[PDB]
């Protein structure tokens, strides 16, 4: 009735693209017969009310399938976009890794997805953690991915947000980051650099791997800049070649 | 007209942190160190929140809130139930591991709270561990530079790194270091494990001389009577003594 | 930031109460009254503490905090329970007994909170029934001057009088002398029982006119669908309305 | 605490004194004089803030095993709110409150053992007593409600015992021996207050043991005070255990 958990393609893949408009939110929801998270980002509001107010209209006109976003990579959006989503109860939440734990306690409940944002590091299992305010601009901290996932659970995170992935640039770190997932019992939202050419190559790694869930997101390459919508036709052929793999 | 939340640190550098054994010995400990001390009690010695945090509340209430919260091993799976503890209690300390930090900060409410975060030697002066979790404890150790570490807490709403087990001083150097980055990064430090009345001065020492603005030191079993479980008064006002020879 | 501690008037003048019969239902009448309104759940709806706060913290985030913590029909066993609830909730309204709203107060640690006291009619314009909890609900009347019974409330912590159950229209005199009251002795005013669609601009008109600052009607089984046991939300939008055409 | 015992030293399970500290000093011979029975009152009044009135307060109750009634100064109203507060950190053995207090130091204090005293009036009227005692309320019209009520109003607000003042001696004896009667049916305690002296404290404390009042604590102030020094006179306290015992079997 109120749905806090992603609506998965077989319980498998949800896809998670922004909305440039809230027509664009009911297009892309259509367009992905509802297997999608709509990304409206933090950074487009002033303050907090403005968001929930904005925000909760958005969710409403696509049963809660909202992502509430940090925003152009910014991690000083993190302390706003764990009370806007006190206030807003959406399907998923996109944190810094020093967010994870705030957004879920005051979500107050275990259903929303949080992620947790950690990047590569040039290292096959390896993986930079150090991705707060104030962190991200220290030395960088860098551990096992089995390690970054147990301190994601322990902090009530549901998943790895992994950025910037680099396409199929950095194959072999991304298949490590798949392989931990699925080896330590987690969820990966891959994130950089995907579009309609490598999009199945990318999530076939994942699904090989055995990652239960996934969560890919899909910006730029999908984005129309004359209007700053993502185009209904892109979600189109991303639900559809998800289809083709998820079986 | 709510009680004080911050600590009452001597000369606004350094707080004692002791464990009590009863009421009675939380009264006399506060006592003995003229107020500058925060009176740890474990959530591992209750059976659950409620019954802790009703007694927390009165012990909390008998020495003007100087409690802190504790886990009782440093134990990580007590992380939860300190969380909540501390969210009704509102002590003005919180021990927490390093998973636990943003959640008690969260929970609390406030920042005036002291919540610190625990974190490990590595071997590695310069490197601290930071996989310090119920389940992160576990895993493979994720270790970070101390630059990193401080700033990860800041994050998290944390007040200072709790350095444990620091082993008196048999690894003195990966404490040098971390109270050098401490000082540098603008960060509390809370040296615990193997302090006792012969090492204090020094391993105080090396945090005033590094320059940590605020340090919490913990004097657990070595101040402790293992007949009754009471730390000992005596050993707070020797305590407080060498304190106050080394800060002025 | 915590959430908002204080209810969102009309005008600063009236702010609406009504039940809550589900989630979905608390947002569809916080729509309706355009957040001018304090949703009702019942601490009588939960066995127990705990249960009861956790699920209303989910209500309250869902609007705005804009939750009113209820007994249940006023009931004075629900007393203690309430006063407990709402300390750990922090709402922007709590619903007491008189002999429990110092309690509440003292629990919530914050004067932001609107706290009501329930007193009632006695047959007599000018004297109000104050004794309205457990065993004093047991006893013989206790029946105070309405002067009397404000500044009582007001030293226990009290932001308005619950007048209940104020039987509709029935007893017009009483509820007259109520309103005049409050408005000379600068208190605020929760007309509860009986009220429907038909008389609340008339009950309303009467605190409106004879000056009282704040007003909190209270508008339960007139408007509630008994078979899902929800408040109609068009309900909630012509008392709205009607509130508005009152209090230009 | 076990140390510092929250309930105070009935003398036979059945009457404490309740009388002012001029100093430590006092303090240590009151309870000395009255072999513990006992509770020493230190006023709020006489600090300019809690966190002053919590440190002497505590270092007073310290010398007498907890002994300690925390006063308004006056039954004073607008001391109840400091009351409150001091109370939660001082954890008294006894709370003196006016009536709009007692619950809000019930709640601050966390337990039920503290004795927590409502102030409640005379009227002309045995059996009706005045409850409106509070900051504001001391200045409304009265409000008069029946014993049996004032009782339970003060039960589910955390109380333990009527404080019966102003009482002028035996000024009032028909409303206090009602008094009395409602406190031994409605199973509450007593604390009379006001006008009581060495020449009527066996009287005023036998009308209360005669109605089968279960805990009594009568509060002899300004009678016993010596006003150069402002000490109670501990010569007077040996008498009041004197003749508390003579009625005490």
């Amino acid at each position: 009735a109120m749905k806090l958990t992603p609506n998965f393609y077989r319980d498998r893949v949800c896809l998670n693209v922004l909305a440039g408009s809230k027509d664009n939110a009911r297009e892309i929801y259509d367009a992905a017969e509802g297997h999608v998270l709509v990304g409206v980002l933090s950074k487009n509001y002033p303050d907090v009310a403005s968001a929930v107010v904005d925000m909760r209209d958005y969710a409403k006109l696509i049963d809660n399938a909202l992502s509430v976003g940090l925003g152009a990579g910014d991690p000083n959006q993190s302390a706003m976009v764990s009370e806007i989503s006190r206030q807003v109860q959406p399907q998923h939440v996109n944190q810094v890794f020093t967010g994870v734990a705030t957004s879920r306690a005051l979500l107050g409940q275990n259903e929303t997805v949080v992620n947790g944002l950690v990047s590569p590091t040039g290292t096959p299992g390896m993986v930079k953690i150090s991705t707060g305010p104030l962190s991200s601009g220290a030395a960088d901290g860098i551990v096992p991915l089995e390690t970054a996932i147990a301190l994601l659970k322990d902090m009530g995170g549901s998943s790895i947000k992994y950025f910037p992935m680099g396409g199929l640039k950095h194959r072999a770190e991304f298949e490590a980051v798949a392989k931990a997932c699925a080896a330590h019992d987690f969820w990966l939202e891959p994130t950089g650099g995907i579009d309609l050419e490598n999009y199945s190559e990318i999530l076939k790694i994942a699904l090989d791997a055995g990652v239960s869930k996934i969560i890919p997101h899909i910006y730029s390459s999908i984005i129309d800049k004359a209007s700053g919508n993502t185009r209904p036709a892109d979600v189109r052929q991303l639900l559809e070649m998800t289809k083709q793999l998820v079986k």
